């Protein structure tokens, strides 16, 4: 245990299925979504409702590639209000053997249902009630099933995180210092990382049991520096969407990681493609000017275009393998 480890509070990944001890959870994607829906999409039920044995197929078809590719866990960052559905990715799970964590959490307000907490807020004390649904679910089990959420996923906005964000970010530190769960997060088009490690770190959550998402948003690299700086971990994790509404190109990824990882920050760095493997609604109608935006938006990218890439251009076994598996062993495990 060199280096920087949890500070003992959390001793196995809980996922769907179960408990897994950190060693079993291998070469890992920290940040996927098997199904994903933009909150609304439940209103659209008559003409988009799901399929069940056609995503059952799809995604257990995808789990199966991973498989594969060698890669043993997934985790699924679906917010409670995006579609989450815990009891679907048992079904995927234990009909693969594919390892899945699910989260607890809201999206953030420019995209999430935000109506609902937003009212509780204006009534009472919102922020225990988060704290006790996150809690319960990472505790006890969601919705009455058992499967507990095996992280925390937090997201803000651009501009800043939000009175309404912040509700979640309080609620998640006070979970993750009572039970030591890992938190993932989102940021919103390359900014607040440093803001999001500072608050969580001061509200006592462990850097340790922190990554920071979406860093892959923005391109200069001092910005991740920076939020490095606070001992969280940093996620890559859009890799293959690009140029997507504002996204830099995986080449442009690629050089602030290939920096960061010569500056040796191997150890604090995850890599993911944030894919949706089957879509909640009606199936999305993908403009021709976008299929280039989405070409490598997959969760097969990783794993045969761009670890290849990083090792021809010089980063080594050790540090594919640190990013991949140390580093979720760690955070994850
Ligand atoms: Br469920
Ligand atoms: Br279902
Ligand atoms: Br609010
Ligand atoms: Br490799
Ligand atoms: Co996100
Ligand atoms: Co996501």
């Amino acid at each position: 245990s060199s280096g920087l480890v949890p500070r003992g509070s959390h001793m196995t990944a809980q996922t769907v299925t179960g408990a897994v001890a950190a060693a079993q959870l291998g070469a890992t994607l920290p940040h996927e979504h098997v199904i994903f829906g933009y909150p609304g999409y439940a209103g659209d039920v008559t003409l988009g409702p799901f399929d069940h044995a056609a995503a059952l197929a799809s995604c257990t078809e995808t789990a199966r590639a991973l498989l594969a590719r060698g890669i043993q866990t997934v985790v699924d960052a679906t917010p409670n209000d995006c579609g989450r559905n815990p009891a679907f990715l048992r079904e995927v799970s234990e009909a693969t053997g594919l390892q899945i964590l699910c989260a607890t959490g809201f999206y953030y307000e420019g995209e999430g249902a935000t109506t609902y907490f937003k009212f509780r807020a204006s009534l009472g004390d919102a922020e225990s009630e988060i704290y006790e649904m996150m809690r319960t679910e990472v505790t006890e089990g969601i919705a009455g099933t058992g499967i507990r959420a095996g992280v925390i996923k937090l997201a803000s906005s651009r501009d800043a995180i939000t009175p309404y964000e912040q509700l979640f970010f309080r609620a998640a530190a006070r979970v993750q210092r009572e039970t030591g769960v890992p938190i993932i997060t989102h940021t919103q088009e390359g900014q607040q990382g440093p803001q999001q490690a500072e608050l969580l770190t001061s509200l006592g959550a462990d850097p340790a049991r922190i990554m920071i998402g979406h860093m892959d948003g923005n391109t200069d690299p001092a910005y991740h520096r920076e939020t490095l700086r606070h001992g969280v971990s940093i996620a890559f994790d859009r890799i293959g969407l690009q140029g997507m509404v504002g996204t830099p190109t995986d080449a442009e990824r690629l050089s602030v990681l290939t920096t960061l990882l010569g500056e040796g920050y191997a150890d604090r760095l995850l890599l993911s493609h944030d894919s949706i493997w089957h879509w909640l609604g009606r199936p999305p109608a993908i403009p021709e000017a976008a299929l280039p935006a989405v070409k490598d938006w997959h969760p097969l990218h990783i794993s045969d275009d761009i670890l290849p890439d990083l090792r021809r251009r010089g980063i080594t076994e050790e540090q594919v393998g640190q990013m991949t598996v140390g580093n979720p062993a760690r955070l994850f495990g």
